[PDB]
């Protein structure tokens, strides 16, 4: 079967394990991914490290072929046909040839050496200069007053829509930006945030998972709380190793839904 969640996963797991496969990109349920490597002639020594993504029923590699002339330049590709019924079309291109490529959607950017494109700029985490660290902080906390207005004045779906679309993304921006601190890399969390348990470590997955909470409006305060005790967490975390200043925000607002929640 193999979800295009899964299909996704194990795509993006490989490329971040594989210490030669520097960028990803992508682009019917078919697959069209790229890998941009440091050794193409590495891959190409045999096929076995293909067994990881799965059984398939045949593949084709259209640039070693003798019947059919390559003709690529200095790509390498390979079209499979998975027995679960998946269909990827995978392109080796050199990491040199790069800008030469964006020039004339990228998921993955170990050495970020390139600047390039973006309504996916939602999703993209890099290394947050001081100004767009300030401003995860200001929405952070700025939305999250909406959810203390919402559960003190009886509007908890107007309080879960603004936790679940706005405040808890942020929390998640904030922990990419971390992760993105300790290796260097730039990368999408994906539509709906999506690839981001193939970020967190099982701690983080878990923390994060503590910010879900079952109905009721108690269990919303907690909800939030919790992502109040994670937004400093981590937000302390990037401000401390990028040598930015901590906002005044936490605070602020601590001090604020402090007093509506007790009175």
């Amino acid at each position: 079967l193999r979800s295009e969640q899964e299909m996704m996963d194990i795509f993006l797991d490989f490329a971040l394990n594989d210490e030669r496969i520097r960028l990803v990109t992508l682009e019917f349920q078919d697959y069209d991914i790229s890998y941009f490597v440091t050794d193409v002639e590495s891959f190409k020594e045999n096929d076995q490290w293909l067994e990881i993504f799965g059984k398939r029923i045949m593949m084709q590699k259209p640039e070693d072929m003798e019947l059919f002339p390559p003709e690529l330049g200095n790509w390498f590709s390979y079209i499979i046909l998975f027995e679960d019924g998946n269909k990827l079309d995978l392109t080796l291109i050199p990491i040199r040839e790069a800008e030469d490529y964006f020039a004339n959607k990228v998921l993955l950017d170990k050495d970020s050496f390139i600047n390039y494109k973006v309504n996916d700029r939602q999703y993209w985490i890099k290394r947050p200069t001081a100004r767009e660290f300030d401003d995860c902080c200001n929405e952070f906390w700025m939305v999250s007053t909406y959810v203390v207005k919402g559960l003190a004045r009886n509007e908890i779906l107007f309080a879960i829509d603004h936790l679940n679309e706005i405040v808890r993304p942020n929390l998640l921006r904030m922990m990419a930006w971390h992760i993105a601190s300790q290796k260097g890399y730039s990368f999408s969390m994906g539509k709906n945030y999506k690839f981001m348990k193939r970020y967190l470590s099982n701690k983080e997955w878990e923390e994060l998972m503590s910010t879900y909470s079952v109905n009721g409006y108690q269990e919303m305060w907690k909800s939030l709380f919790t992502c109040y005790a994670l937004f400093r967490k981590y937000s302390k975390a990037v401000s401390e190793g990028l040598a930015y200043k901590y906002p005044d925000y936490d605070e602020g607002i601590t001090k604020y839904t402090e007093g509506i929640y007790c009175s």
